[PDB]
């Protein structure tokens, strides 16, 4: 039984996937039209198995997929998930330096400012929603600061980011939870806006600037094409928005749920970094996981997988694998989290890992330092986002009494 859209699954998928993981390393998911890998070692292996491709054009349903949401056709083919291996490496080699911990450190001040202003704006009420009043307003500001886009454009870009991430699932994953017209509008509006931002930066290039750097790469030799560049910036916005919102929300939730964990991070603020990694290890935000496609017929974990068939890596399951993490069903902010696959492995490893950790460190660190007695008002509400165990609301009382 695998029903990742069943009511309750997002809130707590662990009993259901544990049953799966213990019974089998692999199964075919009817509605998902793909194989599903449940165990750490098989999941981890596939990340680094060149037999399994990332490009959706290797899928048996590629035609149906490329035709869906034609406004995103360029992003699908020239984006990081679509480029051929040689081109993918080129693009990553080009942008990776811009995302190191050192490079993104400069954003520290602006992120703190945003976090400060969100807390000042709303901390006074009876009720505070860690999603809508806090987490939701942080990640795009971070990305926009990195892109040197005015705070005025934040809301429109966040809408683009969140819409794009869902739209990319249409025809690929089972149940995208929104009206197509609305999705396409936000995507169109966002791409237009992005075009304007890029044209302006071409007009006024800047020093030590990611976009300027990309634009110069595009102008000079053959290091980056216009479509690759647009697909890259679009993907950065779409990949880095909702993911980070849920990290922040899940972090606060999990620290409210473990007084012992919270107490350790209060005692040793230096543990926050490890705690945030353990949030994704213990309670991974992905509903199912990520996908790969078989480039040829092969046998795997006792299954006969055919060329072009999709495979889902069941991340929240692999990350509860007891052969890899001891006491895997315990949230332990002191554990070694090195083996967590939350940010991927191999050439496609998430470039935003440092930016995400920084944003969450500032956001989660600040809220608990400023309101150390914060308490859950009532059970968080979860939704049916096709990719995420999305928290819709996380209502708290900042200073209870
Ligand atoms: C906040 C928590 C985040 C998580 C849990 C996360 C997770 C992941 C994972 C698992 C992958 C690999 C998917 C695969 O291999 O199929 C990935 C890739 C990617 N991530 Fe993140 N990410 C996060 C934040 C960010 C941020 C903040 C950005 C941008 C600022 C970002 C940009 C990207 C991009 C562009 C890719 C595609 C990489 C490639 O295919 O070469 N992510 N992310
Ligand atoms: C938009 C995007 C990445 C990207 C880079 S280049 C390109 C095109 N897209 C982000 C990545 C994000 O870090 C994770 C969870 C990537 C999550 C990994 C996989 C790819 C997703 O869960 C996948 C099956 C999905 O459910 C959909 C709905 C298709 C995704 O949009 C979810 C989604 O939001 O994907």
């Amino acid at each position: 039984d695998f029903k990742p859209f069943a009511p309750g699954y997002a809130e707590d998928p662990f009993p259901a996937i544990e049953r799966l993981r213990e019974a089998t390393p692999i199964f075919y998911w009817d509605e998902g039209r793909s194989w599903v890998l449940t165990r750490y070692h098989d999941v981890s292996a596939v990340f680094r198995d060149e037999r399994f491709a990332v490009s959706r054009e290797e899928w048996e349903s590629s035609a149906e997929y490329s035709s869906a949401i034609p406004e995103l056709s360029d992003m699908k083919k020239y984006g990081l998930f679509g480029l051929p291996p040689e081109d993918h490496a080129r693009v990553r080699k080009l942008v990776n330096p811009s995302f190191t911990s050192r490079a993104i450190d400069l954003l520290r001040a602006e992120i703190q400012r945003t976090v400060d202003q969100l807390l000042d704006a709303r901390s006074g009420q009876e009720e505070f929603d860690v999603v809508r009043d806090y987490a939701e307003g942080i990640p795009m500001r971070a990305i926009s600061a990195l892109l040197k886009v005015p705070a005025e454009c934040d809301e429109k870009f966040r809408r683009f980011g969140s819409a794009t991430a869902r739209a990319l699932g249409v025809g690929l994953v089972p149940r995208v939870d929104e009206e197509t017209k609305t999705l396409v509008a936000s995507v169109t509006e966002g791409l237009a806006l992005l075009h304007g931002v890029l044209d302006e930066r071409r007009r006024n290039p800047l020093e030590n600037d990611v976009l300027t750097m990309l634009l110069q790469a595009e102008a000079d030799g053959s290091r980056l094409s216009t479509k690759e560049l647009v697909a890259l910036v679009g993907a950065i916005i779409a990949a880095g928005t909702d993911t980070t919102i849920y990290l922040i929300a899940f972090a606060v939730l999990n620290l409210l749920r473990s007084p012992e964990a919270l107490e350790l991070v209060k005692a040793e603020p230096g543990l926050m970094r490890n705690a945030l990694d353990e949030v994704l290890r213990f309670d991974n935000i992905l509903r199912i996981g990520t996908v790969r496609f078989a480039r040829q017929d092969l046998e795997y974990c006792g299954a006969s997988i055919k060329k072009g068939e999709m495979v889902f890596l069941l991340i929240p399951s692999a990350l509860r694998d007891g052969t890899v993490f001891s006491r895997p069903d315990v949230f332990d902010v002191r554990r070694d989290t090195s083996a967590s696959l939350a940010y991927g492995r191999g050439p496609h490893v998430c470039p935003g890992v440092s930016l995400a950790r920084l944003e969450a460190e500032i956001a989660v660190g600040t809220i608990f330092r400023r309101f150390p007695e914060m308490k859950l008002k009532e059970t968080p509400v979860f939704g049916y986002h096709p990719a995420f165990r999305n928290i819709e609301s996380l209502n708290v009382i900042l200073k209870p009494s």
